C-alpha cells in the first residue's frame, strides 16, 4: 500500500479519477 498524504485530503480529483 502507498501513502495518502494528499490522497485522503483530496475529495475531488479522487472521485474524478474514474
Amino acid at each position: 500500500f502507498l501513502p495518502k498524504l494528499f490522497a485522503k485530503i483530496t475529495k475531488k480529483n479522487m472521485a474524478h479519477i474514474r
